């Protein structure tokens, strides 16, 4: 059967396929023709469908997997297009982890003989973060940090070494947050989560400014002014507020220059999502710094697909962990993304 | 002088005032009349202007202050409104705290030989609060919480002794929100904030929903379902996460229904309000509750007047604190709301 890992979460379906690249004459033979489409479509479309895309440039090249080697590529569609994915497969061991493994559970099984096996979504994710950062990205760092965050002038991704990454703070940004505190390879916790995350940015995004994607929204944002729509510090003491070293750029009150009619007549939709984007990314911050503090851990690690494509928000939330913990607390990112559970899931496979 | 403390919010003005009521014939012919002109015009109406109020409710009656007996009157208008004020004024010792103390310091200067004094916002709320509670409210704690909130049949509001009120963690849910922890009546620090307040309740209501009050926007809550906008654990999972023990009625992610067009087109404006409401004192209770267990301490108390009038807010603290803590958490609020600091200030005279 086909080596998959599936992650089918709450807004995006995460899909982890294991291409061989080292069969055999006689293994060509013995494939059956489905078996041999499915790798065809897979790897010579980057596009599936209307709405599945294949990251290529995330692929693992040539990596060595339960004794094979082969190339590890990383597909993404949304949640919403399950059932066209389950009908295309209608017309297979398959490990899947996310709540829709669970929610979903009796579609998957209208696929005939198919074996489906539930994984915990934050096990899945913690395994394959270990394991993509100990594989490399095809020799490169998996792991990176922005030097010299709080510089603009300076500031610059720069490669991060986790070779021995415990302990570890792991905030997985997606429709929600989750925050994780891994001490061993199995020993984690989910510390806490907070329910304004990438859902909260997309959701409140297109009510106030009638984007309609993800990528249309963070266009706007990179186009936005967020004070035209926040209260700063400076607007209610007019300058810093020195006893408690609360410098007049915070925000004070996220939208709260919008109480004020004349103000919402001005503010422009950019201006709105900018506020939107800055609001949900500094709660994260802030929600992760206290953990951070409360577990006695100093790398914090973001995942989640609210950051793919998310420069802006990876540099506030850089720039934000090291001015607000005063350089006690480091960010940390990863070039996979949104995958990890997706991979966590195909490791599983041994198990059945 | 008349006896005043103000607290000049990003929002809202607060004043105390003390209505001498031992005031002998002799003192009655050496006051001047615009003396006796503004304690009759504060004392003979309970509306000032067309925003200020008088909360006649909170009066405390017959409480001696430096060495009078007086009645303690509290007194209410928007910051937007501080112009209208300082020119009633100008055609006496201020003690003066919240941000607008500084912002608006050269506007006080305008009435001649006033005399300003600068309190911290944060210091004013802590001797405030405390001077409340002991002096008790005419009799009855001021200190209340919500017994069995997690029962709704049983669910109600029951007095709490604060006579040993140390530590305490203090959230002042304002404009935003600073959290406190109080070690003593002289020692304590503020922990955090969070710019998720009353403010981006307010402002986001506004945007949504086109509500022009506070009380409006709780009007609208109150009739809404947070539900046709947030995306719930059973959404996402189609029941409980048992593994994490998050129950399926848990938002996962606020707003985050409003991804989808069609339910952008059906969520009604009481829909929108609840989910602002909810989403606000969600994050609020959350953050209090990663403070508490930090600070290690198990009492948190909320005040600002995010809270006033509002019941729905206070309740569903009193039930969130309470659940998420497994118990080991108690919400108290404070009859007083978002008076502390003005209290706090009118305190520091004698010091002048
Ligand atoms: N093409 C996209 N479509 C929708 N959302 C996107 C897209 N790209 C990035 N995002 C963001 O990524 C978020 C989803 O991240 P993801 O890590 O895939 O969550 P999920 O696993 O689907 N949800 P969850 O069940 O809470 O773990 C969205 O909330 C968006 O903020
Ligand atoms: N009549 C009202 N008008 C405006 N806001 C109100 C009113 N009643 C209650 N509120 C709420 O109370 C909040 C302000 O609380 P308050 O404690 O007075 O803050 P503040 O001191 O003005 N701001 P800050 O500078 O951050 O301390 C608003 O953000 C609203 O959510
Ligand atoms: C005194 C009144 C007017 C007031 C209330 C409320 C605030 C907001 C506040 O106190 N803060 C501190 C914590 N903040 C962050 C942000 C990011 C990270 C990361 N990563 N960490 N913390 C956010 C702003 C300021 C002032
Ligand atoms: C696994 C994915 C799908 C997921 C992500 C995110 C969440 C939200 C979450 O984890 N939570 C726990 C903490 N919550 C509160 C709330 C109030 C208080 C008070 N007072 N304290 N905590 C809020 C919801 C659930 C599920
Ligand atoms: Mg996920
Ligand atoms: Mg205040």
């Amino acid at each position: 059967s086909p080596w998959f890992g599936m992650d089918i979460g709450g807004t995006l379906v995460k899909l982890s396929y294991f291409e061989p690249i080292d069969i055999t004459a006689e293994e060509e033979q013995e494939e059956v023709e489905s078996l041999k489409s499915i790798r065809k479509y897979l790897t010579s479309n980057v596009a599936y469908g209307s709405t599945g895309i294949r990251d290529v440039h995330l692929e693992l090249k040539d990596l060595t997997l339960f004794g094979r080697r082969g190339n590890l590529h990383f597909i993404r569609f949304p949640t919403q297009d399950l059932p066209t994915f389950i009908q295309m497969g209608r017309d297979t061991v398959l490990c899947a982890t996310g709540g829709g493994a669970y929610k979903f559970e009796k579609d998957f099984r209208t696929i005939g003989n198919l074996h489906l096996h539930k994984l915990d979504e934050l096990d899945c994710l913690v395994k394959g973060l270990l394991y993509i950062d100990s594989v490399s990205f095809n020799g490169q760092a998996e792991c990176y940090y922005f030097a010299n965050a709080s510089e603009p002038e300076r500031c610059q991704k720069m490669p991060f070494n986790l070779d021995d990454p415990y302990p570890l703070l792991v905030v997985n940004i997606g429709s929600g947050v989750s925050i994780l505190a891994v001490h061993s390879k199995d020993n984690y916790k989910r510390v806490t989560g907070t329910s304004l995350g990438g859902g909260t940015f997309l959701g409140l995004c297109s009510l106030l400014t009638g984007c309609e994607s993800f990528e249309e929204a963070l266009e706007m944002a990179s186009k936005g002014d967020s004070t035209q729509a926040d209260k700063l510090v400076r607007d209610i003491y007019g300058g810093d507020y020195e006893r408690f070293g609360l410098p007049g750029w915070a925000v004070a009150s996220s939208f709260g220059n919008m109480i004020y009619k004349e103000k919402r007549e001005s503010v422009s939709k950019e201006d709105l999502a900018r506020a939107t984007l800055v609001t949900i990314t500094n709660n994260i911050g802030s929600v992760a710094r206290m953990c951070a503090v409360n577990e006695k851990i100093n790398r914090v690690v973001f995942v989640g697909n609210f950051l793919r494509v998310n420069t802006l928000s990876m540099k506030l939330l850089a720039y934000a962990l090291d001015y607000w913990s005063k350089g006690q607390l480091k960010a940390l990112f990863l070039e996979h993304e949104g995958y990890f559970g997706a991979v966590g899931a195909l490791l599983g496979l041994p198990n059945f």
